[PDB]
């Protein structure tokens, strides 16, 4: 008889566990898992591994879970994750549910600093987070020492001010209080809106080279493909919409994007390994299709069309200053800080980044 085989999955804030059998495929473990917890977004999502070869991996959907070289283990064990993110959370989202896991995976991004967060928006940010998890702000229950268990901001942000860790739970409360009468799903929300405008938000990084042998990175978003000099994954430097492209595949350590005008050039890259590549070719396409199936079936930040945030962050920015201990920020910092110097922003540099013909972007991009 068909011995069962034991698999766990585990959300942001869940761990499931059952049996399937030996000839369960992606989809079908996928759509049970979807079902229990009651998600329907499925659009952004799938089952995160790790291989037998130490390599970190997509289930293919399409294909029995005994046949992707999973590890060899009781049970197996998947990380259900988002794989793709929407153009603007606050026009897209439906579920709460789907909010929830949004919130809770960019949050751990930010806290660990594998995306990028300035120390204002960090310690807001922190503070949404907070009226997510704790309601609204109570004198009476909240007493000094409530959040001391709690990971409020990246570590890097504590490292370049003159506060302790007992200061830093005081600045966070003042804000959390600020909060009071938002509903925690609107919370997970307005952090997800302002967590959005960040330069690293939603990007996926990858090593390439153009023809000359430039070591460069790609980042690959649901906005399109950006360019990165190799120390400044915060500013790409030249930018192809997905409205632009019309065909993503690889060869060889080779990649060839087509262009949606006939009468423009490949934008050709090179990329070293194979396992790789197979995961950019499928974060492309799954971005590309995605923009196509909501144009056809000027963007600003949060801050410019929320005046109230917008305040927040000013008063913020004022608080901090003051503790700011300035040869103690990070590289990340420094860039971030010119940029601003520059009145970049996410959007704008986006913009600028677009500027000119295909032929052009592809010549600059061969020049760096």
């Amino acid at each position: 008889m068909p011995k069962p085989i034991n698999v766990r999955v585990t959300t942001m804030d869940a761990e499931l566990e059952f049996a399937i059998q030996p000839n369960t495929t992606g989809k079908q473990l996928f759509d049970q898992v979807v079902k229990t917890i009651g998600l329907r977004e499925v659009w952004y999502f799938g089952l995160h591994y790790v291989d037998n070869k130490g390599f970190p991996t997509w289930l293919k959907l399409d294909k029995k879970v005994s046949a992707q070289e999973v590890r060899k283990e009781n049970p197996l064990q998947f990380k259900f994750r988002a794989k793709f993110y929407p153009e603007d959370v606050a026009e897209e989202l439906i579920q709460d549910i789907t909010q929830k896991l949004f919130f809770l995976q960019v949050k751990e991004g930010i806290l660990s600093d594998e995306i990028y967060c300035p120390p204002e928006t960090a310690v807001l940010l922190g503070s949404y987070a907070v009226q997510a998890k704790f309601g609204d702000y109570n004198k009476e229950v909240h007493k000094s020492g409530y959040l001391s268990s709690e990971r409020l901001i990246p570590q890097r942000v504590m490292d370049q001010h003159k506060l302790t860790r007992d200061q830093w739970e005081d600045r966070i409360q003042v804000w959390h209080a600020e909060h009071r009468g938002m509903l925690k799903d609107n919370a997970m929300l307005e952090y997800l809106k302002i967590a959005q405008d960040l330069e690293m938000y939603g990007i996926n990084y990858f090593e390439i080279k153009n023809k000359k042998g430039t070591d460069l990175w790609l980042g690959v978003d649901a906005l399109g493909l950006n360019i990165y000099e190799k120390d400044d994954k915060l500013t790409p430097k030249i930018g192809f919409p997905w409205s632009e492209i019309r065909n993503i595949s690889f060869n060889d350590k080779k990649f060839v994007i087509k262009p949606i005008d006939k009468k423009a050039p490949d934008f050709v890259f090179y990329a070293p390994r194979l396992r790789i590549n197979k995961r950019i070719l499928q974060l492309c396409m799954g971005n590309h299709e995605l923009y196509m199936r909501r144009r056809k079936p000027k963007r600003i930040t949060e801050a410019e069309k929320n005046e109230r945030v917008q305040r927040q962050l000013l008063t913020l920015s004022s608080e901090l200053s003051q503790a700011r201990d300035e040869n103690k920020r990070t590289h990340n910092d420094i860039i971030h800080n010119e940029n601003m110097r520059q009145g970049r922003d996410k959007y704008k540099t986006l913009r600028q980044i677009r500027q000119g013909n295909t032929k052009q972007r592809i010549d600059e991009f061969e020049a760096l």
